[PDB]
């Protein structure tokens, strides 16, 4: 169905997207972050004939020339981590600049984050694509995770602006906690946090209401937006909003083998109640989510058990 260039190939999301692309008939070009061993990628079905690796540096557009040559799509899932701002903007724009005047790329999809919309200074429990985090507020108030939030906010804004000024069909996906099975060598942070009730202790509880999405639905959304000419722009991809209390009820019933804090034990639990990132825009565009909240937790749990994290 064509060749797609995926950055951050060895990362949790990037590697899953490569797996998905290969399963769906696409060929894949990928750039990765140095740490050695990409066996978990080269062993993926179809990789020995359709997966190709390329050296590149996020800040040098020309270093991406070969990697995007002949590609129908570019999925930019990688990030670098006045000087910090430069590294952030340069890393987000590097491969996008390389895409200028491409004779084949039909869609450039940038991976964003809920951190780019959740720190807006207002107490709104439901957000949409018009909402943005306040960088000035983040830098002055400095809430937990402000550095990452500033990075994501500035990067997404730069991508949208550059795309508009250079006629590139850009789509950005605002992603919440991404959870599911994984093929990468380390336990993804988002999964470790999402499984706090079965993997961690009460002392590790921070977030008490999670916006979430199944990793395979994220891969499916990328392919959908690449194949369907719906409007470019921002799209929340966050079908679930899960209070930790509901999380407890679900996990306690489905996994009685684990010692899980009960709703009663969670009473008056203090923490961050994240906003629901309304995903109506993406659904209105025709995309259909395939997985349920139960599927998401089960895939993550079974994968963790298989790999020794549970």
């Amino acid at each position: 169905k064509g060749r797609v260039c995926v950055t951050g190939g060895t990362g949790f999301l990037g590697s899953w997207i490569i797996k998905s692309l290969l399963e769906n008939g696409y060929s894949v070009n990928t750039t990765i972050r140095a740490d050695r061993d990409v066996s978990f990628l080269t062993n993926l079905p179809g990789a020995s004939e359709k997966l190709h690796f390329f050296n590149a540096d996020l800040s040098n557009p020309d270093s991406f020339a070969a990697a995007i040559e002949g590609c129908v799509g570019i999925f930019h899932t990688a990030s670098p981590i006045e000087i910090v701002t430069k590294r952030t903007v340069d890393g987000a724009l590097g491969i996008l600049k390389a895409c200028v005047n491409s004779k084949t790329v039909k869609r450039f999809i940038y991976t964003s984050s809920g951190s780019a919309v959740s720190f807006n200074g207002k107490d709104k429990d439901v957000l949409d694509e018009s909402d943005w985090s306040d960088v000035d507020l983040l830098r002055s108030v400095k809430p937990f995770g402000w550095n990452y939030a500033v990075s994501k906010t500035l990067a997404e804004k730069a991508v949208l602006e550059f795309g508009e000024q250079n006629g590139i069909d850009v789509v950005t996906l605002i992603l919440p906690f991404i959870v599911g099975r994984f093929v990468c060598p380390k336990l993804p942070d988002s999964i470790e946090k999402a499984l706090v009730l079965v993997l961690g202790k009460k002392e590790q509880i921070g977030v008490t209401r999670f916006h979430m999405v199944h990793v395979d639905d994220v891969a499916r959304a990328h392919i959908y937006l690449l194949e369907n000419s719906v409007p470019g722009g921002r799209y929340n991809c966050s079908p679930f909003i899960v209070p930790i209390e509901e999380m407890s009820q679900l996990l306690s019933a489905k996994y009685p083998e684990y010692q899980i804090l009960t709703v009663d034990e969670l009473k008056e639990i203090k923490g961050a109640r994240l906003p629901d990132l309304n995903t109506k825009k993406l659904v209105d565009a025709g995309f259909d989510f395939k997985y349920t909240i139960e599927d998401m937790f089960d895939d993550a749990i079974q994968c963790c058990k298989e790999k020794g994290y549970l």
